[PDB]
DNA sequence: CCTGACTCTAA
DNA sequence: TGAGAGTCAGGC
């Protein structure tokens, strides 16, 4: 039973220049969230204080508020969200153990003060779990119980600073924390709290308008299959098409028989039920996914919804975003793309700006390999595309079909997104043998990122983990494995993170220096939402022209490397008209 | 009510 | 490839 004191008024040794604070906000989703507790413990003592009682307070308020005073927290954007909430700015954060642990290993899956806690052999905290309950039986305990557990977090909190930074430092990733992640996450918790406005009208009525195209398909596929039943049901589907009408089984799951799109497309000459329950899954992913589930997450009161950052979740170090995901939003086809009319501006006479890396991975593949043909075709701001398309089928431009640029691009993604070649096999519907053709053929053309992917896999192995350009690390202890689709994994990890980490680490470098240019040059622009390779901002109209240049040249200086880096830009009056 | 499986969307 | 979310179905 830890020592401390259940304070019922503020005193001044709570308020000394150094601390471990909890401000506790056990809601999964902090926004206009209850604050249940404080803890703070410092040389003087520790402490627990009734939020009503604090956050009423106006030196406990100053003190949260004076960035000379300086806190020591766990997932401190959740505290800084639910506070501005409240009115009430919190400063002087200068270590936050969640995204410390994090950058030591984000494999751990650190989610809870206790799992930190256990990396260094802490174990006088339990999980918030174990104090909370999970699931329906969550609930917010007693007061000692709760005032115990903050105190004890707290505690970790003060003991755990030193072992973390020391760890940090000998990995060269004390500056990644202290100038990147941590004023990141300041930032994203302004993104956050401004939230992106909705026109839920518009929302409204194109679900009036699916939910009759939906009603018209549904009906025409009872008809063919001259019965009802479950048309969201995979299984009941699977009865349909492979037991009453006979199509043939293309594809099998763990459980039975394969509908995914792409099989389905191979059966649409077989009946023409396929092509309807196709139109039927299109519509019906719009409808549910993203017409019903952004209305459920609009806030009625202002008509914005308020996505959390998840900044300490990948491997790779990119964001997540959820409640709503605003970073899977349908670009690709045009029924779904309409979706983005639906996001507007939060003031009349602004405007939205979007601003996107064009092929970042590549660019910082060119850079890392230092691949000669790569590099010379970024120097020339060549369509990477078209180029990769000459290099492996050995023709000229004019040469270049159609086909031969889009099974170019596959190779490129797959490059990008580190998948196996089964995967580019799958993705071009092709034999895995011709795929390794086509790998083999894109190796002879890059000689220098044949060479990067053997000498980042061996250098996983002698190391133990690979990193990023900007420190971040992976640990990839299943290289050795003498499973060979778990090792190959692993090498496919070691390939990749480095390019998709980096990628991550300069957009997160451009989100801070523009949120810093922005002040300086006085404008009332702001960052809403990052999408892994763009930054998403609301401006007044009379702000665009200045954005045009500010915006570009701030993600395009982020760092230098040895190819340019390149930003296109666009702005209009809903995201998306922002193409 | 909880959890795993299947499908789909983005980068 | 990564993540997030919606839906169903089986076990409770
Ligand atoms: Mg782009």
């Amino acid at each position: 039973k830890m020592a401390f004191t259940l304070a019922d008024r503020v005193t001044e040794e709570m308020l000394a220049d150094k601390a471990a604070l909890v401000v506790e906000v056990v809601e999964e989703n902090y926004h206009d969230a209850p604050i249940v507790g404080i803890a703070v413990v410092n040389e003087h003592g520790r402490f627990f204080l009734r939020p009503e009682t604090a956050l009423a307070d106006p030196q406990f308020v100053a003190w949260l508020g004076d960035e000379t005073k300086k806190k020591s927290m766990f997932d401190s954007k959740r505290a800084a969200v639910a506070l501005k909430w409240k009115g009430i700015e919190l400063c002087g954060v200068s270590f936050d153990l969640l995204l410390a642990a994090y950058l030591l290993d984000p494999a751990q899956g650190v989610d809870d003060v206790a799992a930190a806690a256990k990396m260094k052999q802490y174990e006088a905290v339990r999980p918030d779990e174990a104090v909370y309950g999970k699931g329906a039986k969550r609930a917010v305990p007693d007061e000692p119980v709760l005032a115990e557990h903050l105190v004890r977090k707290a505690a970790a909190i003060w003991a755990l600073e030193r072992p973390f930074l020391d760890e940090l430092r000998r990995n060269e990733q004390d500056r990644l924390l202290v100038e990147l992640e941590q004023p990141l996450s300041s930032i994203l918790a302004e993104m956050e709290f401004a939230g992106v406005k909705v026109d839920t009208k518009r929302l409204e009525q194109m679900g009036e308008e699916l939910a009759e195209q939906l009603r018209t398909v549904e009906q025409r596929i009872y008809e063919l299959a001259g019965q009802e039943f479950n048309i969201n049901s995979p299984k009941q589907l699977g009865v349909i098409l492979f037991e009453k009408l006979q199509l043939p089984v293309l594809k099998k799951s763990k459980t039975g028989y394969s509908t995914s799109a792409d099989v389905l497309e191979k059966l649409a000459p077989y009946h023409e039920i396929v092509e309807n329950i196709l139109h039927y899954r299109q519509l019906g992913k719009l409808q549910s996914t993203y017409i019903e589930g952004l209305l459920k997450v609009v806030r009625p009161d202002t008509k914005k919804v308020h996505t959390i950052f998840n900044q300490a979740l990948t491997q790779t170090g990119r964001l997540s975003s959820t409640e709503p995901n605003l970073q899977n939003i349908p670009i690709r086809l045009e029924e779904g793309r309409k979706i983005r009319q639906a996001f507007v501006p939060s003031e009349s006479d602004w405007l939205i700006f979007a601003a996107d890396y064009s092929q970042i991975e590549l660019r910082v593949l060119a850079h890392i390999a230092e691949d000669d043909n790569l590099m010379e075709a970024f120097r020339r701001d060549l369509d990477i595309h078209t180029k990769t398309a000459m290099d492996i089928f050995q023709v000229s431009e004019d040469e270049v079909t159609p086909n031969m640029r889009r099974q170019a691009k596959a190779v490129n993604f797959g490059i990008v997104y580190g998948i196996s070649d089964y995967g580019l096999a799958q993705n071009l519907n092709i034999s895995r043998k011709e795929a390794a053709e086509f790998i083999e053929r894109y190796f002879e053309s890059f000689p220098g990122v044949k060479r990067y992917m053997e000498n980042i896999v061996q250098e996983a192995k002698q190391k133990g983990y690979v990193t990023t350009l900007l420190h971040r690390r992976r640990y990839l202890p299943d290289i050795t494995s003498r499973n060979f689709n778990v090792r190959s994994f692993a090498e496919r990890m070691a390939m990749n993170t480095p390019i998709q980490g980096s990628a991550a680490d300069i957009i997160k470098k451009a989100m801070i220096d523009l949120n810093a240019r922005l002040k300086e040059e006085r404008l009332q622009a702001r960052l809403l939402l990052q999408v892994h390779d763009e930054l998403i901002l609301e401006a007044p109209k009379e702000e665009m022209e200045r954005l045009c240049r500010l915006v570009p040249e701030v993600m395009e200086q982020a760092v230098t490397l040895r190819v340019p880096l390149k930003v296109d830009y666009h702005y209009g009056s809903t995201w998306y008209d922002a193409k």
